[PDB]
């Protein structure tokens, strides 16, 4: 099976948002509009912004999941490397195996898939904030996209998923990923290339 990456505003208008942090050597996450495509550092705080239009009911959740975005490895579950999956760098709560993290929030839930063994992490969606107009999710990213035995040089995507307290569609939207050294110059070059 292959999770839809279709985007959805669906009901509540969900839409995902993404900072303006420039292509600076030193930055540490940055997000490509023309690539529609996040680069970040490993394990580093990737701050991905929730809108929607109307508020969704209480008990609607977000969910995160990565594919690979190449057809011919879609059927792959993404995971951690063999090094990553072992190197004891758990927070008490996410599983080591699983590639996406969300960083401060006790209600993050980690799900093995019982039929399709895919990961993901789901935390309860939030109002804004007083004198916010959105709520912000920090997702970190455990392993590089060059990882051999893991991801392997090969792009991924990331779903966001917003849903009711079944589990069911309520939106989706969707970015590629790369997990690099160098989130900046890496953006600037793949931006230039796409020029
Ligand atoms: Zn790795």
């Amino acid at each position: 099976s292959v999770p839809s990456q279709k985007t959805y505003q669906g009901s509540y208008g969900f839409r995902l948002g993404f900072l303006h942090s420039g292509t600076a050597k030193s930055v540490t996450c940055t997000y490509s509009p023309a690539l529609n495509k996040l680069f970040c550092q490993l394990a580093k705080t990737c701050p991905v912004q929730l809108w929607v239009d109307s508020t969704p009911p209480p008990g609607t959740r977000v969910r995160a999941m990565a594919i690979y975005k190449q057809s011919q490895h879609m059927t792959e579950v993404v995971r951690r490397c063999p090094h990553h999956e072992r190197c004891s760098d758990s927070d008490g709560l996410a599983p080591p195996q699983h590639l996406i993290r969300v960083e401060g929030n006790l209600r993050a839930e980690y799900l093995d898939d019982r039929n399709t063994f895919r990961h993901s992490v789901v935390v309860p969606c939030e109002p804004p904030e007083v004198g916010s107009d959105c709520t912000t999710i920090h997702y970190n990213y455990m392993c590089y996209s060059s990882c051999m035995g893991g991801m392997n040089r090969r792009p991924i995507l990331t779903i966001i998923t917003l849903e009711d307290s079944s589990g069911n569609l309520l939106g989706r939207d969707s970015f590629e990923v790369r997990v690099c050294a160098c989130p900046g110059r890496d953006r600037r070059t793949e931006e230039e290339n796409l020029r």
